[PDB]
């Protein structure tokens, strides 16, 4: 498989899901899906651009080079192990990523065996808080004790009190929706229908899902969905085959937050959708690095042009990776500006590298004092110090965001609280209606 | 530098047993475990020291090929089991036996996967591990929990009944089995009542609400069809005391219950009547006849053996490098194993799996080897991939002679005991045997119950 590097003094592993996950029927010879940019390359790039910024700094880590082992993980925890073990097979002093709690997990569960810190820009399960499980794993993002609670508040806000629920199989929905459920039972919220799934089960299972939603109708209008982005366009593409339309009031997770990939197609049938996205600040500084990117002078992404055919829907002449689908060859001058997305949690995956640099910084400055480069104390760096360093490690964001973790890894945090709806032109965009923060619910009414 | 139990031979046999009980929550980090085990531990090391001595020399199994082993312990608990199961891909390992539990079978699953590792299981009965696309190298010789609701739904159909309420236990055993139950319910004609799932541990207030759901479906849904933990039915038991009412439903309850007395301790006039399922569990003679007369100054093949015998006679070894601290006497090695000897429960299985094993490698070597006395190139090293499809298609008369064989999804068939609590001649509660579930046929003498 694939693997982006750079080399440096001390090496940081890193799992993004530079492609989707591998069809239900090929997880056993584990081959996954296709390209992803918001979730995949702009992941890839950010990382090598911080990197870039790191080492350009005098201050941080001053003649200490950073380098990378960049692995997809596809949002599966199979190919996620399997590259993990390629990195334990110069030796990685942590790890940043993958993004999925359930996969986070699996990757947690061999990476402590090494004790090799592992920090996440997205796992919010409640259950990688406990650190006699997860000892080395972290997080720039808060746990999800906190969104449920958002979700709840949102649903006492509007009085509802019959309502259903959906979560996405695996430990970011059923861990999310279990503290959800506990909430609900301490206030005396009634919950209609339950229900889980599978992001990639067949269009049958949705089928089967919004058939069973349905019946609870009309008194169960209100759905919540602690779920997986693809889980919520699954269940709007089971709409769009049922010729359904604003049955339901959806109120979902930061699996679905203000993401245009979920919605891309099914703008009618999500129209009207409520959802939660974790506070982040737009990066800019990262779009000027990633809009002025060339297919010809890219080599260290080595699945830029995989990406490019895709993005402009071309293929290039004799090139390995040529794609089958498109006939118009690649002019190679193409503008990654057109439609362009920011990728929604930006801010933590740079955030999360920063956490790194600083940890080790830390250890230096504790370990080396007074030395330029790493000493011998850091040679190799012990990971079990290392880790102690990074938990007590607090500094300023990219965009100025605190950055700083409890003692159980876990960091502050606050959410948006989005609307999709029709806007005065003929668009669908996520209007930004409310705030959640320190168990206060703002919600601009009027705006809704 | 976790011990290791070892024999050499031709081809090794990996195995994972819970020679010791888990790490306390706040050892978890450091993987430092907990106490000897007996059932689940030191007799399943020797049950596979045995079966592996009778399969070197058995002349029709193996003729010229001896097995070895590589068994290590699992402490109940994935993160020692993944840190030894990484042990085993660091001779390379055919096969791995075991682990017990199947949410840390699944964990070592994911890894051995990876390389084509065939593992096969005595004990771990998750309906998850059913999933070939996510277990692909997962078989085992004991039934899915799948076959339990089967076993229940089949005692439901017996006696006619139309309308029943559906408990579980929340978590995969009881979401998971009842959801099988469900399954099969809505496809073939019956009626679910009242639906509900609970933690043991909840509190009574929870079980009273319970209960008060139950009650509200009467007289029409009198059975209630437990996917349960013990402490569960415990817990429902506790309830019907408080509000004072006795033997409104039939209760048929999954092996969570089985004929466990620490479930109706003190609750027997309410439970009384209830219907339970059990695992079938012949007792192995011919282990005992060797596990009772190992003796501490021979076995040396056992590691764990000098700390097993000081926890068992209470007793300590001066100057030995795990010498027990908790007590004072000298271990004179002639102790008697026999004092208050029970069998592990699973023992039957655990050889099964072992048989199997062995049979996996005598047809690759049959198909793969042909007119060859030992292993041949085409055997140096293993196809782990291929001796996955020798196992799946392998079938053989088990060590209790039950027919052990697997289906396209390594899943083996299932054997239970049915058991009926009851009020007997003496002033007593037992569990009586009523019948067995034998392999999707129900047995069931309708006078007893
Ligand atoms: C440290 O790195 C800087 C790079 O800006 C370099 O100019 C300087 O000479 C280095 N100092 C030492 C002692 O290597
Ligand atoms: C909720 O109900 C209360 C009581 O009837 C009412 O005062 C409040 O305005 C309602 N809020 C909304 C958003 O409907
Ligand atoms: C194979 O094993 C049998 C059974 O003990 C033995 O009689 C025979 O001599 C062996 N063959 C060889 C070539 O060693
Ligand atoms: C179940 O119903 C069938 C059909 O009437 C009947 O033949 C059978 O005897 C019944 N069994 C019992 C135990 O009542
Ligand atoms: N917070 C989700 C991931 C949501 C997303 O980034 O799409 C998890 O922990 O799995
Ligand atoms: N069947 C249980 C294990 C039972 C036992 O051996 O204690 C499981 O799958 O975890
Ligand atoms: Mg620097
Ligand atoms: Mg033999």
């Amino acid at each position: 498989r694939s693997v982006a590097r750079m080399d440096g003094d001390v090496i940081i592993g890193a799992l993004f899901s530079v492609h989707h996950q591998p069809p239900a029927e090929k997880v056993p010879e584990r081959k996954c899906g296709e390209i992803r940019e918001q979730y995949g390359i702009q992941r890839v790039e950010a990382m090598f651009h911080t990197l870039d910024k790191i080492n350009a700094d005098p201050v941080l880590l001053p003649n200490i080079t950073l380098g990378s082992e960049i692995r997809d993980s596809c949002w599966h925890s199979s190919v996620a192990l399997e590259q993990s073990i390629e990195f334990i097979r110069k030796p990685i002093a942590g790890v940043i990523g993958p993004g999925s709690s359930s996969v986070a997990i699996q990757v947690q569960n061999l990476l402590q065996l090494f004790d090799i810190p592992q920090i996440a820009y997205s796992a919010t399960s409640i259950d990688l808080s406990d650190k006699t499980l997860y000892k080395y794993f972290l997080r720039v993002v808060p746990s999800d004790t906190l969104q449920a609670r958002a979700m709840l508040d949102i649903v006492k806000r509007y009085n509802w009190t019959y309502v259903s629920a959906v979560h996405t199989e695996g430990n970011y929905g059923e861990s999310g929706m279990d503290a959800f459920k506990e909430l609900a039972a301490q206030e005396g919220l009634c919950i209609a229908h339950s229900d889980k799934i599978y992001s990639n089960a067949g269009e049958k299972s949705f089928d089967r899902l919004l058939r069973k939603l349905r019946e609870r109708l009309p008194k169960a209008r209100v759905v919540v969905c602690f779920c997986e982005g693809m889980t919520v366009r699954g269940l709007l593409s089971a709409m769009r085959r049922l010729g359904v339309v604003g049955e339901f009031s959806l109120i979902g997770s930061d699996g679905w937050a203000d993401r245009d990939e979920v919605i891309e197609g099914y703008e009618v049938e999500a129209n009207g959708g409520i959802t939660i996205k974790l506070q982040s600040p737009e990066v800019r500084s990262f779009d000027d690095y990633f809009l002025k990117l060339r297919l010809d002078t890219n080599t260290r992404n080595p699945w830029f042009p995989e990406f490019w055919q895709h993005r402009f829907q071309c293929r290039l002449p004799g090139h390995l990776l040529e794609n089958p689908n498109f006939k118009k060859v690649c002019t190679g001058n193409e503008s990654l500006e057109e439609n362009y997305v920011q990728d929604s949690k930006m801010g933590f995956v740079i955030n999360a590298i920063y956490a790194m640099a600083h940890g080790l910084q830390n250890m230096h400055h504790a370990l080396c004092p007074g030395h330029v480069g790493l000493c011998d104390a850091m040679k190799p760096i012990d990971g079990r110090k290392l880790l102690d360093f990074l938990i007590k490690s607090s500094f300023v964001g990219v965009s100025g965001e605190e950055v700083w973790f409890d003692e159980k890894g876990d960091a502050p945090g606050r959410y948006d609280i989005m609307n999709l709806q029709y806007t005065e032109a003929n668009r669908y965009d996520y209007v930004h209606v409310g705030t959640w923060h320190e168990g206060v619910l703002n919600i601009d009414d009027y705006k809704i």
